């Protein structure tokens, strides 16, 4: 189960720091052989990159589960938000990791991957919205500064939250971070 | 000139890299003597958090500039996003050197000054926007998720604009931001 040594590497990652981490801690954590995370992966360095895209791909995840039930431009925005924020909740140290990876996971092998995982999720976005769009459902913006505007604030405040520098529980702002983002890019 | 010495820091790391940068080539760049850099300030790892600290100072010296002739709610809310957006636009290169050292800076033995220097300005923000609170010009919530929903946006559309990820021009998206962010915490 590749799903099960990600999690261990993740465990590992976040109580030692991801450099002082060895295959021997993961293989240990994880009950695998070394031939197997090999056989299953690869060293250390893959393991993390692809701890990194299991990453994304699950919140890439959650969108496609929700693009196919949301019944409003409103649903499918506020779904952008909730999707991240539940994300970062149930997942607070795979969240750290992901905050503070993608330059060396893009900087490495995985980097096309990386690339080609990152256009499929921007393309699904797009197509998710792009009917609200031309229904003149939001206030005129840039794609790009639409993508900033629906998820910055969720970003900024779980970069926060994450390195204990609020005084809010990042679940008790989940509505009102939605409802902004929502109040935020529709029309007038 | 302190000043000189951080931007001559500050332009060997941006093309070397950290790590690849010598106080060699800081005082090659700088035109100061090796004595004069500790003088001034110390070695290399001593520079970099000085570099770090100097930029988050920028910003919030703007802050100070502009609080005191904004004449609004709405303007001091816009001040926040417009001070961001163009000292970013105006110094790229910190604005990356700032995204991607605070870790770093916080670890190390400017970690109390860094904390010192945070809570003054949180408590200059806080200071500036309570007035406006109290006359409820704006939509409730935590302070914290303030923060976020006012300067997230562009915190997020500029690291990936600092990235070469977006389609568009920083500054061609300063005045949108600035209105959502007026728009977005607003009253009702």
């Amino acid at each position: 189960r590749k799903d099960e040594i990600l999690q261990a590497a993740l465990a590992c990652f976040s109580e030692h720091g991801v450099d002082a981490t060895t295959i021997e801690m993961i293989r240990d954590r994880s009950g695998a052989s070394i031939g197997s995370l090999y056989h299953h992966f690869g060293n250390k360095e893959r393991i993390h990159g692809e701890l990194y895209l299991a990453g994304i791909g699950q919140y890439a995840a959650l969108l496609e589960a929700g693009f196919a039930r949301a019944r409003s431009a409103e649903e499918t925005v506020r779904l952008l938000v909730t999707s991240y924020i539940d994300w970062v909740v149930a997942n607070p140290d795979w969240a750290r990791f992901i905050l503070h990876s993608r330059g060396r996971v893009e900087a490495g092998e995985l980097g096309e991957r990386l690339r080609a995982d990152n256009q499929a999720h921007f393309a699904r976005i797009h197509a998710a919205l792009a009917g609200y769009r031309a229904e003149g459902l939001f206030r005129e913006m840039p794609d790009d500064c639409f993508a900033s505007v629906v998820i910055g604030p969720a970003h900024d405040l779980a970069r926060q939250w994450l390195a204990g520098r609020t005084r809010v529980a990042l679940a008790d702002c989940r509505e009102l971070l939605a409802q902004v983002a929502w109040d935020s890019v529709r029309a007038a």
